[PDB]
């Protein structure tokens, strides 16, 4: 059944997105090893030279058909083969995560750059020789397992360590804060933001009456809202995105003082964002875009890297802000209180079966490991119950830690058992302590400052039993205002423009009116022109409305901006090479081996699959049509000289063209190639972000790649409006 | 929290789409009833002046904190409402379901035309005046619970028949055959179109590797591919496609005769499908078209009316034709076998709370009444098994029945006892019989023509023990070929472009080669114009083949066409009405006028929300703005006159109709808005699919609606190459 050229087969080495089928990552990169993907070895399971079988080992002849009484007769009982294929068929979904249903998983390993032991006795952290092999998830938040990737959402990013002293779990989204301030109302926010009980209509959506009805009766909520409208809400992809604990939580350090931090991931690639209409269009065109691209980067070597830091707090300063530190609704800005450096983790293998590895994952942040410790945030205190009990219906109970990807590497023996699907045999004469009859094993162990016991660091408590929000929790405008004076000019417009395109598919009016009026407690100019979009007028009382106070003398940070301070890096992007059927070979050298040596990917699109000949008789291999593979899965876009007349009718390529225009994508036109200009409307002369000479030759490549550099072309947004597109 | 005005609230009359919130059927029509609604009222609750309280019924005083040690202290294990409420979070989700995950549902009723008692003894058929209450899930197949509508795959249409003497569940596809020929084949088939298992890519799509390598390897698949890749696969709503039992079942009249039967759903709204575009566009901008439309058109008193219908044939005529009646891969065409009409079915009511009735419905095809009975048609055979196992984990137990959307509005008493979530509580002293202890009851019932046991039909069986596949059943090419000739030539070039879009996305180009080998057994033009797309030729050999057999002597069946014969019916399709800032208020009186008419409903559009006053000072509420509901989701688009020169060069705007023209959709443009044709190059003397005239008035409605009753302007196809959008 496989050809026989064995091209059926990916190569086992690193390719690039599209040259060969995908694989399950110990096919793909067998040589990619650590110490928990080693220790998943006791489960992998082969296939190639065996004999089919049912689960109990009985090899089967004929799997092509049910055992009846005669060949067109009826199906009998007695076919276990049938039963037991169709069984395990009927019963293979297990509940989805009730928030964070859909995500992207792979392996990876950590190591710290400097030993933190001065703050931390964390043994992860104890060693820049050590290296903590990783899982990590990436998700969004409303929609199911099922629904689209390039949503407008949060995402998750949840890093499980697996350390010497323990499981730890460190569960945190890319935004610094997060919608509410006590767990006790997160059924309501998140019954709020999902599909509405009556229909459930709208899936992976904000943009719905009871979303903007909750926060326009819960203040608190503006904080994260202003993150989501931003285009930080839709992330180019998780290799492109900022990662935060959220929680103040602390590091106990061997002579047991705490220090309050807050956890960072820095992405190495740099910060990056899609345009809302492009994010849209592409949960059409390709709902799995994000699972496909951190799979392919993988694939190709292109590791994602991420970079952990600690904004670190003394006990003594914990009163010395304007908001509580204790608020998961309020970030710690980094001018007041710089990230420190702290260590770099890669993620270089796919996982071999998702439904196994990533379905089945469990994260949580209760799971801490000596040397870190909570607060007191009420947030966090909620979630520390959550998690655990969800398990025992998601993975069908307490025994989830024996499903393999989330088993320690590191020893685990207590005196618990049973409960549904147990694997461990213990032959613990004791299932108690204390005990005589084992001697007491396992037995305790005191804390100290490597390989001790958990003790919880001795915060002093004192107060009445209450339900009661904190009063310093009180202040809900001043860190919106923080946020958005901090974004440029066209993040700003971003913004306004997320708020109205969600606020126009609320179809009471009223909503629309109350947020508008939040919006005036947050700034003047964000509030109008929010207003003018919706046709609304603000009263003069909105008009006249303070603006909230700075945050401890900042009137910005631009380390809340994705790009007030360009971080730019072009390796793992992709770039579309529209091609014709006499193409200038000279062109396509040129700009193919320039992008090659930048790590830049490369797509060549014809009007139909196979191939065509360039101008000198080189064969070229199309990879997709303009309309299979659209301009919304690349970065840039290339036209080469040739036969331009072959595609300068064809309305996919001019269409291609004006897509890239209206996203801000760079744009390259080599020789006759400029003739689309007048598709898009540039001037003789040229403009900015649109490169064009007459061959592909000299400068034409640098001139792209730093286009590519800056990600998009924001100069551009005035001039997009007229294009119909 | 409410506004003044009670405009929080939905009007509880019929309303068109957007005039209202949508919301839960029992409080928008609480006046529509039946049976079966009525029998739910038990278990329904309500909320207006009642408590908040847990589920122990304790009043809540604050929902919305934790109960703390201080107010900034940590949260304490006694807040028992805050752990009920959590827990009951953490467990919302349950498995969805393996197949058909993602789907939409409704109540109605049904009743027969006519007595049906001399071909069958089923009660609900028995009398045409006896109205049998029904609750209807349509479907997808292949993406989770969250994935988009408007997919290419097939289509689920699932009634269950609370009936007198039992439910009955007729649980059909929208096309009349199945990929494969028998059951213990299902895992492979769905596997091998489900998200591969490496990286769960890609969602709600047969266009990768594994579904075409299945296909190419097993051409008993072809017929159903086929309808696949037509534009069956794309659905323009779920009232405008048919249904199909699919496999051969019985009646058995009152004398013992059997028939055999297969079922048939005729949308009385006509048959419509979307263009691939348009649809893969849609699945980006409404993930939740269809859910959304047929909740609207039951809000808005446009009830969704399918008529039952039978192919009958006598049981001496089962050898009859050329290929075998219980064969789930073939068709029997209505030229041969005509169907005859039943009864209709009206769906008038939506759920009140989906997951409880829509999420927790249980279909099962095995679920049949007296006077129905199965073949052995082999797939029919192993779907027995599939539906009662698969519920024992998705609903949580063997008492799925009582949970109240499944449960009979007839009599049910067993011996049956326990089971998770029992809610049952059976006095009867005997839990076994016989028994004399309570007189044998409840007891058995002998067979007869009415209020009878089940007997099963005595159908001779004469073979030995064998898992074989009938030699009847391998042949896999003619009704593929019936089909495409059956298609108009703007069907056929869809299909081909269907075909051609899927396999460019297979990464393995030997896969395309196979696949392109196998259309050449149905048809070469077909083959030819699929490999022309994939850069393929095909060889001597290939060009060779023998087309297969005609079916029974036919070379096409018409009723197989969406389009070849008329039957659209304009009422409750939608048109958009481009709005500017002075609009010509006698435009705007002709057009709704017109639309009212005919039931057609209309979106008013413009550049922002809010509102706009026209001519004569009448103010318009806006719906969406021209990029927030694009043309994708209305029938035709509507450009009255009055201030032109407002949207005459809005980007939006134009590309509004640059969209709706590509997709074949009518347009009508008024007065100044005239100008308009410079975006899509109509001729200065028009275009037959552009209605123009200097004012909208009655000869230009009229134009309009006729262009709508058609559906698309297939006439157009030609042009559209050249428009780039
Ligand atoms: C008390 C309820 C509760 C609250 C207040 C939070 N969550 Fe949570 N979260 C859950 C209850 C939960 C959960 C129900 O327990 C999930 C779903 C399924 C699971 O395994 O854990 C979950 C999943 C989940 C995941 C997915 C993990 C994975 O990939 O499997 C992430 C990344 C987060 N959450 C992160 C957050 C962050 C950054 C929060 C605010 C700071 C937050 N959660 C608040
Ligand atoms: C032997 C396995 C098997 C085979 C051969 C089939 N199916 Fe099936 N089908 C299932 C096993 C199954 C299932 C696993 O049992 C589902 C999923 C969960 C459930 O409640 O039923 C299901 C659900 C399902 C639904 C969704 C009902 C709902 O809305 O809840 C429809 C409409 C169909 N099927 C229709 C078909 C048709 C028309 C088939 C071929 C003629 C077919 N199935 C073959």
């Amino acid at each position: 059944l496989a050809p026989e050229d064995g091209s059926h087969r990916p190569a086992a080495e690193p390719t690039p997105p599209g040259a060969q089928p995908t694989a399950p990552g110990s096919l793909k990169a067998p040589d990619t090893r650590n110490e928990k993907l080693n220790s998943l070895e006791d489960v992998r399971k082969g296939s190639e030279n065996y004999a089919l079988t049912t689960n109990q080992g009985v090899r089967i002849a004929d799997d092509q058909n049910s055992l009846r009484a005669g060949s067109r007769g009826p199906t009998l009982l007695e076919d276990f083969i049938l039963r037991e294929k169709i069984t395990h068929f009927d019963h293979e979904r297990i509940p989805e995560r009730i928030v964070h249903a859909r995500g992207s998983a792979a392996h990876g390993y950590f190591q710290p750059y400097k030993s933190l032991s001065d703050i931390t006795k964390a043994d992860f952290l104890s060693d820049p020789n050590k290296i903590t092999p990783v899982f990590v998830r990436f998700s969004t938040v409303q929609g199911g397992a099922g629904s689209a990737d390039t949503v407008r959402d949060i995402r998750g990013f949840a890093t499980k360590f697996y350390t010497e002293e323990g499981i730890f779990d460190l569960v945190g989204n890319n935004t610094p804060i997060f919608f509410i301030q006590d767990a006790h109302k997160f059924p309501d926010f998140v019954h709020a933001v999902k599909p509405e009980p009556h229909w459930a209509i709208p899936q992976g959506q904000s943009a719905h009456d009871t979303f903007w009805d909750y926060v326009s009766l819960q203040p608190e909520t503006l904080h994260n809202v202003m993150w989501a409208m931003s285009d930080r809400g839709i992330p180019r992809s998780y290799r492109t995105m900022e990662g935060f604990g959220i929680h103040t939580f602390r590091l106990i350090n061997a002579e047991g003082k705490a220090t309050f931090v807050r956890f960072h991931w820095k992405p190495l690639a740099g910060k990056a964002s899609l345009v809302w209409d492009e994010a849209q269009k592409l949960t059409g065109r390709d709902p799995d875009f994000h699972r496909r691209e951190l799979w392919e980067a993988i694939e190709a070597g292109d590791f994602p890297e991420y970079e952990l830091g600690f904004q670190l707090i003394p006990e003594e300063d914990e009163f010395k802000f304007d908001f509580d530190l204790l608020d998961p609704t309020k970030l710690i800005p980094e001018e007041l209180v710089p990230v420190q450096r702290v260590g770099k983790m890669v993620l270089n293998r796919n996982p071999d079966n998702f439904f196994a590895e990533n379905e089945q994952a469990a994260f949580h942040p209760g799971h801490i490991v000596p040397g870190l410790d909570f607060t007191n945030d009420p947030l966090l205190q909620g979630r520390l119950f959550s998690y655990t009990d969800t398990q025992i219906s998601r993975l069908g109970g307490p025994n989830f830690h024996e499903i393999p990807i989330n088993r320690p590497t590191c020893p685990y023996h207590n005196f618990q058992r049973d409960g549904m699907h147990r694997m461990g045999i213990d032959t613990n004469p004791a299932n108690y302590e204390p005990n005589s009859i084992n001697d007491n094993w396992p037995r305790e162990t005191p804390p100290g400052p490597k390989r001790g016991g958990f003790e919880s660091y001795q915060e002093r408590v004192e107060g009445n039993k209450v339900r009661e929000r904190s009063p310093s929790f009180g202040e809900y405008y001043s860190h919106p205002r923080l946020f958005w004076l901090s974004q440029t000019p066209f993040e700003q417009r971003h913004i306004v423009d997320g708020f109205s395109f969600d606020l126009s598919k609320v179809v009471r009016p009223y909503i629309r009116e109350r947020v508008v009026d939040q919006l005036a407690h947050i700034d003047l100019t964000l509030a109008q022109a929010v207003a003018k979009n919706l046709g609304i007028e603000l009263t003069d009382d909105q008009l006249n409305i303070t603006p909230p106070p700075d945050v401890n003398g900042l009137k910005k940070d631009p380390s809340l901006s994705l790009y007030a301070i360009p971080d730019g890096d072009v390796k793992g992007r992709v770039v579309a090479i529209l091609l014709n059927d006499e193409v200038r070979s000279a062109d396509l050298l040129a700009i193919l081996k320039a992008l090659k040596a930048k790590g830049v990917h490369a797509k060549l699109l014809y009007s139909r699959m196979g191939e065509v000949t360039a101008d000198d008789g080189t064969v070229l291999p199309i990879a997709a049509t303009f309309a299979g593979a659209p301009s919304l899965t690349v970065d840039a876009v290339i036209v080469p000289c040739g036969n331009i007349a072959d595609i300068a009718d064809n309305g996919d390529a001019n269409y291609y063209l004006m897509e890239a225009y209206k996203h801000l994508k760079p744009i390259a036109l080599a020789g006759d190639a400029r003739k689309f200009k007048a598709t898009i409307k540039i001037a003789d002369q040229g403009e900015e972000g649109i490169v064009e000479a007459d061959s592909a030759d000299g400068s034409f490549m640098d001139e792209l790649l730093t286009l590519m550099a800056a990600h998009r072309v924001w100069s551009r947004i005035p001039k997009i409006d007229k294009i119909p597109a």
